[PDB]
């Protein structure tokens, strides 16, 4: 079933319940996932109204872009020309700059295909918005099926050469409660390398590092506590995890990561080359989710995209988007329950 | 009473009924007026869903900006600096550029004050959007009261020195049917001068002209047919009216314009210095409104703003907006019955 309701400030809440009784809901405010629940438990972090997102934290579950992550000094080179983007975190451009696409109300259309339902959100980023050349017509389609697969498919076209590398900012928490650390979840991740950060500004250090046999090697399922109690300087630097992991094998058919807690597991699939993992290292902040005070490590993201820092480490990839080319990306979160 | 429902594509339709039973409705897609009825008759033009606006004509009833009208070659000078804005009408920047504010979903909040209900729409124009320095935090408040007054109040603040001069693009048609020309309406307008256009591209000519005693003189009420039938070069140029009228006396307290049909009148009040009037000179385009094919002259706007062309005719005004300074504008459309005797035939 599909249900549409007012979510506040003019935004809508679109809730989809599949044949299995699983419920997933989205809002056009930022083409974002709001909730995902099974047997009355939430699997992800989310708020109860639009206002909350705007007052508390606008990132959770949102589509961020045009470029996800931090860009040093807000500087990009397009066709050999330097362009300065909106700087909203010190001199860096973080997640597209201030008041980006995650704070806008996107238009949308729902398409019911029976076993699958799609919600297609659309937005035009005007030429010059936050310094980005355009216009860029973007659409993000969130879909949910009877096999419990939540899929995100992005598409974009720009009238001018530009940059584009959006991501989905959902935070998972299989405890179903933000006041409980994800340290107890098990994580498996098909990455042998990572991108270290320079310092507390979170810009990239400049190199690529092999993590085989370190506290960050999750090639074999392991509990998060491990990484959390690690003394690796990188872990210590951010107080948890806040890094881009380079996937070993690219392709949508491969399960790139898996997050497990008891009989409940989440598998991640993507056509992107990297996954940025951030473990809600908020310390004492105590953001309130569903009246529950959030704890440090009270959530974890799987931001699939081209690794941030390619401006400094070209090997990472290239996020350019030439005028007229059609950008496409796909990320899938599959829910499984052991029997 | 206040009512809200989905209007399509994620937009909402907010419908207000005052104590006198007059209903008016708006949508957050473009902070726009959708309909205004009295006794079951449409007083303005509008569509029945959001998609129509996007597919047929996105301007009707919209809030347009950041700058309303045409800016020659999309060039403005801001604090000694030249800025080129998005050019979407040939080399001109028309109503803020392509995919402007009228095409976005604004957030909103409704405030019920009893005899008056306010709908405040908000939106941020990011810095550099369509070439405009910002960011610009905008808000448009549409309100309706028990006195049949529809008021539009604009507010804005910019992080940077920029330009700002938005307007409301409502189209009136007292016939309540787009297929009926407004040549049968009576018009009174407190303006002695107008701004002629250079040519078909519709940029300003460079001069201000006195219209007293011409077919464009509506200081004293006259039927619109008078203008429509005129062979004045300017009328012929645009096939009707499509010009800025300079108000003779400024001030929100003065009735600047009045449009009448039989027992119904609409009075226009504003704090702006001019009114751009466009009479739907679409020829045989025949856009469908409520399944009625719109006729040439099947509608009229009263866009209250600083006249377009100030880039060329400084006398017209200054639309610049200094960083941190608060912009405000107020325009009011008021509805009356039996305000005067208007009994004609066409
Ligand atoms: O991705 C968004 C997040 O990035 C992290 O690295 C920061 O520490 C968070 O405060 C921020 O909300
Ligand atoms: O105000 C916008 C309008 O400008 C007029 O001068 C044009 O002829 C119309 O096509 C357009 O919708
Ligand atoms: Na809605």
């Amino acid at each position: 079933s599909i249900k549409i309701r007012d979510f506040g400030l003019g935004s809508d809440l679109i809730s989809l319940t599949n044949k299995a009784g699983v419920t997933i809901s989205f809002t056009n405010l930022g083409a974002r996932i709001v909730d995902w629940q099974k047997d009355g438990k939430h699997l992800i972090l989310g708020f109860d109204s639009a206002k909350e997102y705007l007052e508390k934290d606008a990132y959770p579950g949102a589509t961020v872009g045009p470029t996800a992550g931090r860009i040093k000094d807000g500087l990009v080179k397009i066709s050999g020309k330097d362009y300065i983007l909106n700087q909203n975190e010190g001199p860096q451009t973080l997640h597209g700059g201030e008041e980006s696409i995650h704070t806008k109300l996107w238009t949308y259309e729902v398409t019911d295909l029976g076993a699958e339902v799609q919600v297609k959100f659309s937005l035009v980023s005007n030429d010059g918005t936050n310094g980005y050349p355009g216009k860029i017509e973007m659409s993000v389609t969130h879909s949910f099926d009877d096999d419990n697969k939540w899929k995100i498919h992005y598409e974009a076209i720009s009238d001018k050469d530009t940059v584009f590398n959006p991501t989905g900012h959902v935070y998972f928490n299989l405890n179903g409660d933000a006041s409980e650390s994800v340290e107890n979840h098990g994580l498996r991740l098909a990455a042998s390398r990572f991108v270290p950060l320079k310092d507390q500004t979170e810009i990239v250090r400049g190199d690529i590092v092999d993590i085989k046999n370190t506290d960050l090697d999750f090639r074999q399922e392991k509990q998060l506590s491990n990484a959390f109690n690690s003394n690796m300087e990188q872990v210590q630097l951010v107080k948890g995890i806040a890094h881009p992991f380079l996937l070993d094998q690219l392709g949508l058919d491969k399960e790139q990561a898996r997050l497990t807690l008891d009989d409940t597991s989440i598998s991640v699939f993507t056509d992107q080359p990297s996954i940025v993992i951030f473990t809600a290292n908020f310390g004492d902040l105590g953001t309130l989710y569903h009246e529950k005070k959030q704890v440090h490590h009270g959530g974890i993201t799987f931001e699939c995209q081209v690794s941030p820092g390619s401006e400094q480490i070209p090997e990472l990839g290239d996020i350019s988007l030439k005028a007229g080319e059609k950008y496409q990306a796909t990320t899938i979160y599959s829910l499984h329950t052991k029997l």
